[PDB]
């Protein structure tokens, strides 16, 4: 267990493995798949109280999203999907599951040395983003 202090900052993509595989694998298109396929986000992470805040800002979209762990909500997704999103913190991880149409997917995120990284599951596809601090 990190806590969601370890979390909190401003942090850079540095590296993807999959990433395409993982948009092909939710159904995401050509135009949107080229957008984020080179994408480098910056993730910035806040806290204030129960809510926590994540932003994913990059050149060609933005998108943001605050919740309470444990507390389900709406999510409209980078590529358009409409979810229903549930966060919580198991052993330090920021754990995600998007639901929609009888199918899901996970984003676990992870404090790992200097690193934050973003573990994307839909079927057999396995994503990982590495983010460092800016
Ligand atoms: O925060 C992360 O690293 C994670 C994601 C992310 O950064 N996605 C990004 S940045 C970005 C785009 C997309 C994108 N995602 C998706 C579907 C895979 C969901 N289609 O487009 C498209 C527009 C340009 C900027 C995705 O989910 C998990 C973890």
């Amino acid at each position: 267990s990190h806590m969601c202090d370890a979390f909190v900052g401003t942090w850079k993509l540095v590296s993807s493995e999959n990433f395409d595989d993982y948009m092909k694998e939710l159904g995401v298109g050509f135009a949107t798949r080229k957008m984020g396929g080179m994408a480098k986000p910056n993730c910035i992470i806040s806290v204030n109280g129960d809510v926590i805040t994540i932003k994913t800002e990059s050149t060609l979209k933005n998108t943001e999203i605050s919740f309470i762990l444990g507390q389900e909500f709406d999510e409209v997704t980078a590529d358009d999907r409409k979810v229903k999103s549930t966060i919580t913190l198991d052993g330090g991880v920021l754990v995600q599951v998007q639901k929609w149409d009888g199918k899901s997917t996970t984003i676990k995120r992870k404090r790992e040395d200097d690193k934050l990284v973003v573990e994307c599951v839909m079927k057999g596809v396995t994503c990982t983003r590495v983010y460092e601090r800016a």
